[PDB]
């Protein structure tokens, strides 16, 4: 009865239940049911799971406002909780879309770390919960719009890059501290809130270090345009980095927050994945700039090989570049003052800064056991 009360201990009762409704799930077809045994128990509880399946946490109970935010294997809802009127951020992944096109186990950390970091910094989940064709993570809903759409409607000034470079250099920190590295850091996951403060999401790409600091994997994850050249390096096998992938996105962010387009930018991937590893010879700025000295410096400090990138030894190099220095906050109270583009926010649906958007089985085949114990209430 112990480890049953604790929502993070595999034996909890959300995840009991998960167990005995994928059970009920997976086995609730005419083929399967010309068994005995799979005939008596669906007999004996079939009745009680659809009554329970009621009673739990379900896609109805959340009022639909607009799709914000499309994605490889879902979507993200602005929805309103219908019984409590509260609104929420409410990502879907599709059961289906991820059995078959995926490691599929990449949302475990992006839930645990939106449900536990409760820091400044990430996007809290609030609710994990499912049915039988998606997850769902519900969590508070940043109403400030991504840096992307920033980007398309600001000429940035070098004043704003320095705040805002400094929130993700602070946030990817903090994710860092956590033993976790984000492998996919690009202005369409940087978040602005109530307030225009960041904060990071979509941790679907994230992987726990190990004690030395470094991850060891060997396929290439993220986006091209930010992929670093260790990480798309590390799809032939013997990958090894560490922390410092992420300070090499932290710079090609900058370079497109200033220059306007990215650094590696090319028609193809392969253009843009070539672009990458020949990064010397490929980095330049165009001549009609307006770029400052220590601007275009900090973005070459990390847009090198990982062996000298500056941030390897830690956060606390990159604080002191003198890119950095401003009469409008420190790097210890930043989130304390005010931020350069603060929303200017009517309601609490306000939904303007953001643009408009299986199988029946023969045999036994168990598609929903990869996902018990998703299920999660704070
Ligand atoms: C492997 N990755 C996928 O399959 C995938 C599936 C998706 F649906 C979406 C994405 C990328 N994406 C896009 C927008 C987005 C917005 C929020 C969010 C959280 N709180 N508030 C919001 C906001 F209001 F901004 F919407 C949280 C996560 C994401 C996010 O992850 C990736």
């Amino acid at each position: 009865e112990a480890l049953i009360r604790d929502p993070r201990s595999p034996i909890n009762v959300e995840s009991l239940l998960d167990g005995l409704n994928s059970l009920v799930l997976d086995l609730d077809f005419p083929a399967l049911r010309k068994n005995k045994n799979i005939d008596n128990f669906l007999n004996r509880y079939e009745k009680i799971v659809k009554k329970i399946r009621g009673l739990q946490m379900k896609a109805e109970d959340y009022d639909v406002v607009k799709v914000i935010g499309r994605g490889a294997f879902g979507e993200v809802q602005l929805v309103r909780h219908k019984a409590s009127q509260k609104v929420y951020a409410m990502k879907l992944l599709s059961k289906f879309e991820m059995i078959k096109r995926s490691d599929s186990a990449f949302f475990w950390e992006e839930r645990d770390i939106m449900a536990f970091a409760n820091s400044p910094w990430v996007v809290q989940l609030f609710y994990a919960f499912q049915d039988d064709r998606y997850l769902y993570m519900v969590m508070e809903y940043m109403p400030g719009g991504d840096l992307v759409n920033l980007m398309s409607n600001y000429d940035v000034p070098e004043k704003w890059a320095k705040f805002y470079t400094a929130e993700v250099v602070l946030a990817l920190d903090a994710i860092h501290s956590m033993g976790l590295i984000h492998r996919d850091v690009k202005p369409d996951n940087m978040l602005l809130d109530k307030h225009g403060h960041l904060k990071l999401a979509d941790f679907g790409t994230c992987m726990k270090m190990d004690e030395t600091g470094m991850v060891h994997c060997d396929t290439a994850v993220g986006t091209p345009d930010y992929i670093s050249p260790e990480v798309l390096k590390s799809q032939g096998g013997d990958g090894f980095y560490g922390r410092e992938c992420d300070w090499w996105s932290v710079g090609v962010f900058l370079y497109e927050m200033l220059v306007g387009d990215t650094p590696f930018y090319a028609d193809s991937l392969v253009g843009t994945y070539s672009k990458i590893m020949d990064h010397k010879n490929s980095l330049c700025f165009p001549e009609d700039a307006e770029i400052s000295k220590h601007a275009k410096n900090l973005i070459c400090a990390f847009l090198t090989d990982r062996e000298v990138r500056l941030g390897r030894n830690g956060v606390e190099e990159i604080r002191q570049h003198p890119f950095f220095k401003n009469d409008q906050w420190h790097w210890d109270n930043i989130r304390e003052t005010a931020a350069p583009v603060v929303p200017e926010l009517s309601s609490d649906i306000d939904s303007s800064n953001f643009d408009d958007i299986f199988p029946i089985p023969k045999a036994f085949v168990g598609n929903q056991l990869p996902f018990i114990g998703f299920t999660y209430y704070r």
